[PDB]
Parts: C-alpha cells; sequence; structure tokens
C-alpha cells in the first residue's frame, strides 16, 4: 500500500462509518465484550427458574416460555431493523439511491447484519439479552422444546468461528456497510450505483483490515466468505421458520413483510 489522496479518503470513509455506527447502535461489541468478561452485571438465565426470576429483574422494553422467548427475539429484531436503517442512511451515497432500492437493500440485508452483530453479544456459553441486562445460556436455549431448541444453535456456531477473527467495532462498521450495499439483491432498479458504493466500501474494508490486523493476511478473504455463510444462516432460518409456522403463530407483521420475499 501507499499514502495518496485515495487512501486518505478510504480512512476518512472508515472514520465516518465508525462514528455513525457508534450513533446507531447503543450496545457495541466493545461494550458487550466488557460485560461478557466482567470488567465494568447481567442477570444470567441458565434454567426455567432463573428465566422467571430474570423476567422479574430485567426491565423489558416490550403464555409458554419458548413462545415468550420467540416474542422477545421478534421485538429485539424489529428494534434492530430500526437501528440498521438509521445506520444505512449514514452510508455515503445510500440516501441518493432510489427510495425503492434503499428498502430492497435493507429488506434483504437486515437479517445478515442482525446475525453478524448478534455474534458480538455471544460467547461459547451464551448471549447478551435486553441491552446487556441479561445473559441467556446456549444450553438453556438448546433445551427448549422441539423445534425452538434449534433456532439459536447455528447462530452460536457461526459466532464462535466469527468471533475468533477478533474484529472490532471499526472493522464491523465497514463490514456491515459492504453487506448492506449488495448489488445482487432481487428486484433492484439501478445496480450500478450500488456496486460503485460497495467497491469503494470494499477498498475501505481491505485497507482497514491490513492496518488494524497485522497478525493476519487472510482476514479480508475470510470475511468475504463469512458474508456468503450469513446468507446460508438466513436461508436455514427462514425455512426453520416455515417448518414451525405449521404449529401454533403470532409473527410480527414487519418481519412477515421481510420474510415473505425471503421465502
Ligand atoms: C435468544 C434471545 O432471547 C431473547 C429475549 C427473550 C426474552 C425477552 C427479550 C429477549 N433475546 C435473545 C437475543 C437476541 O436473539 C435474536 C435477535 C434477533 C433475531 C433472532 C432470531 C430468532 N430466534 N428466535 C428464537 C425463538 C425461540 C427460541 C430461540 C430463538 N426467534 C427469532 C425471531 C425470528 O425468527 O424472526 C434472535
Amino acid at each position: 500500500m501507499q499514502l495518496n489522496p485515495e487512501s486518505a479518503d478510504l480512512r476518512a470513509l472508515a472514520k465516518h462509518l465508525y462514528d455513525s455506527y457508534i450513533k446507531s447502535f447503543p450496545l457495541t461489541k466493545a461494550k458487550a465484550r466488557a460485560i461478557l468478561t466482567g470488567k465494568t452485571s447481567p442477570f444470567v438465565i441458565y434454567d426455567m427458574n432463573s428465566l422467571m426470576m430474570g423476567e422479574d429483574k430485567i426491565k423489558f422494553k416490550h403464555k409458554e416460555v419458548a413462545i415468550r422467548i420467540f416474542q422477545g427475539c421478534q421485538f429485539r429484531s424489529v428494534e434492530a431493523v430500526q437501528e440498521i436503517t438509521e445506520y444505512a442512511k449514514s452510508i455515503p451515497g445510500f440516501v441518493n439511491l432510489d427510495l425503492n432500492d434503499q428498502v430492497t437493500l435493507l429488506k434483504y440485508g437486515v437479517h445478515e447484519i442482525i446475525y453478524t452483530m448478534l455474534a458480538s453479544l455471544m460467547n461459547k456459553d451464551g448471549v447478551l439479552i435486553s441491552e446487556g441486562q441479561g445473559f441467556m445460556t446456549r444450553e438453556f436455549l438448546k433445551s427448549l422444546r422441539k423445534p425452538f431448541g434449534d433456532f439459536m444453535e447455528p447462530k452460536f456456531e457461526f459466532a464462535v468461528k466469527f468471533n475468533a477473527l477478533e474484529l472490532d467495532d471499526s472493522d464491523l462498521a465497514i463490514f456491515i456497510a459492504v453487506i448492506i450495499l449488495s448489488g445482487d439483491r432481487p428486484g433492484l432498479l439501478n445496480v450500478k450505483p450500488i456496486e460503485d458504493i460497495q467497491d469503494n466500501l470494499l477498498q475501505a474494508l481491505e485497507l482497514q483490515l491490513k492496518l488494524n490486523h497485522p497478525e493476519s493476511s487472510q482476514l479480508f478473504a475470510k470475511l468475504l466468505q463469512k458474508m456468503t455463510d450469513l446468507r446460508q444462516i438466513v436461508t436455514e432460518h427462514v425455512q426453520l421458520l416455515q417448518v414451525i409456522k405449521k404449529t401454533e403463530m403470532s409473527l410480527h407483521p414487519l418481519l412477515q413483510e421481510i420474510y415473505k420475499d425471503l421465502y
């Protein structure tokens, strides 16, 4: 690499995305990791008893336990779509795209971003819930009645391998922008303007990674592969949502909208 006006713009892009990311997402990976390691204290949900006690202790913003959990994830999920929408709008050039492509991008992109960021809140033992007020265990989740015990496990599997990459918020800010700016979403009007934004974002990501991670040369290439993996996770998940919606089925109507064309 070289220091030129082009690289300097790539760094300013990265700073700008990082600053928006801090504005849009109140629970950052930095914050989540400090909660997780204990240097900063969440109520842990590890069994049916602690689940009930935690519902008492945790002031939630938003009837059988697996359904209650499903609803919590649905409301968390719609809150995430608002945050991700606010962030997308800060991606330079995004608001100048046709409003229809903006929504198409967000529609096909939000779950990939959701699972990416979910990894930030996970370790091998569990996941942060309710802005870090609670911690729900991987095995408590695996123990929920068929078929709810299989929803979260692939997210945990993805997350332990993803978290071993040791990305930080600065890396993630650009990673997430690349994902939002995918010119290959169905029903896109003007693909070329999107592809131009992404190639630039991609340059900014590759520079950021080289600078921020001297211990690995393979990181950019592994990240590209992670984006493909995320599409599988969303795919696997919507199907699991199909072969379950045949037994209950309150699905949030905003989520219903997003899922229908994902189906
Ligand atoms: C594991 C968990 O639980 C809670 C929580 C509980 C009570 C109150 C408040 C929060 N927060 C988290 C942490 C964020 O997880 C999320 C966040 C976004 C999307 C999903 C996928 C999903 N996963 N499920 C699901 C259903 C039942 C069991 C396990 C998972 N539903 C969905 C919804 C969707 O598919 O759209 C999970």
